[PDB]
C-alpha cells in the first residue's frame, strides 16, 4: 500500500524550504483515479505545495494547504486533490512536493513495484524534477491515495 517497507528512525528529513521532492509513478491497468497523497510529517505545523504532472512536464493539478501529524501516533497525513487525477495505463506521472516546515520522518526501503491486492501494478520511479533527495527507495510521499473506475 505505501511505497516504503520502512520508516526512518526520528526526523532527520530536510524541507529545504520548498526545494521539490517528486517521485514519478505509472500503472499496469486502466481506470485508476487518483484522489490524494500521502506524505510524512513530524515537527508540527507544515506548508504545502503538491502538484501531479505527466510526460518535459505537463501540470496536471496543483494543490497548496498545510498539515501537522503532531496530533497522532501516526507520522502520516493525507492531502486531498481539488479534482481527482485520471491515469492513462502505462504513462508516467510525476507528483511533486514542496514543503515548508521542520524536519519530517521519511520512508526508506523503498520499493520499485507495488502489486496491489486489486490486481494493479504501481511502478515507482526516480524522477528529475525531485532534487531534495526523494528517490524510489527513501524521502518523502509515501502513497497515493486512489480507487479503480
Amino acid at each position: 500500500l505505501n511505497r516504503f517497507t520502512k520508516t526512518s528512525q526520528g526526523r532527520s528529513w530536510n524541507t529545504g524550504n520548498g526545494s521539490p521532492d517528486a517521485i514519478c509513478f505509472a500503472v499496469d491497468k486502466p481506470g485508476i483515479v487518483v484522489v490524494g497523497f500521502a506524505v510524512y510529517g513530524g515537527g508540527g505545523i507544515h506548508e504545502y505545495e503538491l502538484e501531479v504532472l505527466v510526460d518535459r512536464w505537463t501540470s496536471l493539478e496543483l494543490v497548496k494547504g498545510t498539515y501537522t501529524t503532531d496530533d497522532s501516533p501516526s507520522d502520516i497525513a493525507e492531502i486531498r486533490l481539488d479534482k481527482v487525477v485520471p491515469l492513462k495505463e502505462n504513462v508516467k506521472y510525476a507528483v511533486r512536493l514542496r514543503n515548508y516546515g521542520s524536519r519530517t520522518a521519511n520512508g526508506d526501503g523503498g520499493m520499485t513495484t507495488v502489486q496491489c491486492p486489486d490486481g494493479v501494478t504501481f511502478t515507482f520511479s526516480t524522477c528529475s524534477l525531485s532534487s531534495n533527495g526523494t528517490n524510489q527507495t527513501r524521502g518523502q510521499i509515501p502513497q497515493i491515495l486512489y480507487y479503480r473506475s
